[PDB]
């Protein structure tokens, strides 16, 4: 029930980025889910101001937002794309598209 | 109407800190607010994984949340703390405190 990481498979033609992303079909990205709300826990690595906010919003709940549970570290994948000439390439280390951590923000 | 930093003034006795912090009684921590959502703004700085994430919300919106404005860069304050004499003490860099830069994550 607080801030962690759980799957999320994403298909490439369902958003759109078929067009250029001839495989994988599919990935696992993962999310980032959960509530950032007192008492937090041991692992979500809150800061100073998510933990502020967090009490602002307790104060002032129709004024200003919780903090919110997001991706603190991403991984990459590998993707083959193709380029301006139609040939397959490979992209070995696509950055930024899959969770390695979750934390409040 | 997209993620930005806007104001938000904390008071340290609304939060329950001013039992240790003796000065100063209010500061300027900002917030990160405003919709993370398509056509992205050119500052956002949106990660990959953000942008999948929000494409996967359109499709499915009721199963994938979409990405977070939130802070990607925080600066310190200073504030005056009372140590385990009750000495006022100084803690001339207090970090992670006041929002640099906001961000869809
Ligand atoms: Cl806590
Ligand atoms: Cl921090
Ligand atoms: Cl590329
Ligand atoms: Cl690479
Ligand atoms: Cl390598
Ligand atoms: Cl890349
Ligand atoms: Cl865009
Ligand atoms: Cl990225
Ligand atoms: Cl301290
Ligand atoms: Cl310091
Ligand atoms: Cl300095
Ligand atoms: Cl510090
Ligand atoms: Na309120
Ligand atoms: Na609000
Ligand atoms: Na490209
Ligand atoms: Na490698
Ligand atoms: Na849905
Ligand atoms: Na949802
Ligand atoms: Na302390
Ligand atoms: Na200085």
């Amino acid at each position: 029930s607080h801030c962690q990481k759980t799957s999320l498979r994403v298909n490439f033609e369902d958003i759109g980025w078929d067009s250029w992303i001839i495989a994988p079909k599919e990935y696992e990205a993962y999310e980032c889910k959960g509530g950032c709300f007192f008492p937090l826990a041991d692992d979500v690595t809150p800061t100073k101001h998510a933990i502020v906010q967090t009490l602002v919003h307790l104060k002032f709940p129709t004024k200003v937002s919780k903090a919110c549970c997001v991706p603190t570290k991403l991984s990459p994948i590998s993707v083959l794309y193709k380029d301006d000439m139609g040939v397959p390439t490979l992209k070995y280390h696509y950055e930024g598209m899959s969770v390695a951590e979750c934390g409040c923000r």
